[PDB]
């Protein structure tokens, strides 16, 4: 990677070449790769979520519906704002159910203003009818691609189906070597208007002058130099992605479940994953809605002592994120399940997928794994 | 400059944040440090941490930067701006007066040490404490400054450092939260890494941010940290020259008996007299307000600008300001004057002695 190269460029040159440049050319890069008007480099996801929901119009006490089946970064930003959220389970992609949707739309005695859809481990969703139910019921739509960069939906990029659409380049470790996030948009004006809030808000003069508050989201030079490195290899690392995918599959498809991604549909893969002891008619188990109270949900055996063992063997194996709906934070919140998302925490297993991996290196695993669960 | 060096270091494989939280706390002494991504992160956790609720009054400098008390409307509490003394930071008398004057008893002050200069500590301190209201110091452009041989930043129950100035876009970023309650410091960094429980899997009870600085960033940090103190040397130097130079047609108010100013960034007074200190005394119900540059201020900006040389009005207070419309505000005119007859000098290190005559020789010009 030129991430070096790129970073000694922003030193040398700093006293003397444009500002951002570095920003400038992250965003022009992302822009060339998905096919978006309009691109804002700042310090992270869930910023460039909170600016989208921000300049979409959600004011406190607003509802904007959220999957439930997701990380929490890309809900936090509903709370940021004191909007209320509601939680929808997820279908055979990992994502927000169509039926569950269109159901809550309806019972909904308040109209939601927004819908912030995730496109879980990388896998779209079903963007034709979610589309088509945001536009028919006046929602915005806001796509959580924070690991979806890179994956398509009928030829077009994850994030450009919505009014606004994020990505992230770092993963979920708690601490990370790089940092940053990407908003898009089709709006101009409004992306530039999150740009405006990115800075704190200051109004073109020759001091500070504020008819509004912003943030310090705005993303730096160096940190803009390592996503332009990065971009510049994102599709040979999909390619790569999608290699460790197939290869788990070749050799642990007889006893896992590798759920296929939607035709006409190119899910980048970011992170390997498997459902062991699983058969399709276990699906939609239920359609209830609910008001959320804390709730573990048990591992299915071979899960527990799959992670433990190969532990043991220093590979690191995780369980799936536990959906939104069972957790405390989200106590009360109103949340429509099918079952899914629990039973995929239940017999799900994240593998190992970074692309430096070698087929060998797949190879050792998916045997450590087998011998593991026999 | 190690940047380069630690950055590659990083790469070939959080030990940086670490590494940068340890020499900000040998630095200025203080038990706990958490690295951000910004100081305004580290303010608005400092805040939530305190306890900042909606509808919480928080006091506030109003003769600052906005990133300072932007974090106050993210948790829609309700700010109360006071003007400041002779060292650029909130008066003593207003603040005491504010707090009077309170319906409710505030929660917290967010109290700017603007410039690098120091507020007069043994007084606000002793306030705060009297008062049971939570102080934090937003120290942004103050890291290498003290108050009798103690570093800003550690007074309050919660202190803030940034570290790479207001340019619209940096190279590097990043912010510093550090405070004297190790459980505090503590939950502010569970909340800065989106309030993970310590599980295998996911679990929440709280919801939280995305503020955590990276490793990169981090790197940088502590390149900037192993130099700060060279650095904060030179600013003290390069201020001297300048009132050296301009002593005669400029003010430069001396720093706190017994304090040092880092003097990150150099500043003076045009026409200026202590006399006119206090001019103005009253409260308000904010609304904008514009006021015009002292004529040799707006003419020595555009002169130096035609020789390619940057310099900047300070500061326009907060209570002049349009977002803040309706807000309380305590003033005694300081801020207002200093915004008309100031101006914010070239301060970068790189410069020499004779940089800095060259630069004054233009000024002199351009006030002729």
């Amino acid at each position: 990677g030129n991430e070096l190269k790129y970073i000694e460029e922003v030193f040398k040159s700093n006293y003397i070449a444009p500002l951002g440049e570095f920003v400038n050319r992250f965003e022009q890069s992302v822009k060339d790769y998905s096919k978006s008007e309009n691109a804002l480099a700042l310090n992270s996801a869930t910023a460039a979520l909170h600016l989208a929901l921000r300049v979409a119009g959600v004011k406190q006490d607003d509802i904007v519906l959220a999957s439930s089946f997701t990380f929490i970064a890309s809900v936090a930003p509903i709370c940021y704002l004191k909007a209320k959220p509601v939680f929808i389970d997820c279908d055979e992609t990992y994502n927000i159910d169509v039926d569950l949707l269109k159901l809550a739309i309806k019972e909904c005695e308040k109209k939601p203003k927004a819908l912030i859809l995730t496109h879980l481990y990388g896998n779209a969703a079903k963007m034709d009818e979610i589309v088509e139910i945001c536009k028919e019921n006046d929602i915005v739509l806001i796509e959580d691609a924070a690991e979806a960069l890179g994956s398509f939906y009928k030829n077009k990029a994850l994030g450009t189906f919505g009014e606004f659409g994020v990505y992230s380049y770092n993963g979920n470790k708690i601490i990370t070597t790089s940092g940053g996030g990407m908003l898009i948009g089709k709006n101009k004006e409004k992306i530039e208007k999150a740009r405006f809030y990115s800075t704190q808000a200051r109004e073109n003069c020759l001091h500070y002058e504020h008819l509004d508050y912003g943030y310090n989201y705005r993303l730096s030079n160096v940190l803009g130099a390592i996503g332009v490195a990065q971009m510049e290899v994102l599709e040979q690392r999909v390619l790569k992605k999608r290699e460790i995918y197939e290869w788990y599959k070749e050799f642990l498809g007889e006893y896992f479940s590798f759920l296929d991604e939607l035709e006409n549909s190119r899910s980048n893969r970011w992170l390997s994953t498997a459902l062991i002891n699983f058969d399709k008619n276990e699906l939609n188990a239920c359609q209830k809605d609910i008001n959320i109270s804390q709730k573990n949900i048990t591992l299915h055996p071979k899960i527990s002592k799959l992670i433990e063992d190969l532990k043991n063997k220093q590979i690191e194996t995780r369980p799936l994120w536990k959906a939104m709906h069972t957790q405390e934070v989200f106590k009360g919140a109103k949340a429509y399940l099918n079952g899914n998302s629990e039973l995929f925490f239940q017999k799900g297993i994240c593998l190992p997928s970074g692309t430096a991996m070698s087929k060998d290196d797949v190879y050792e695993i998916s045997k450590l794994i087998l011998k593991s669960i026999k």
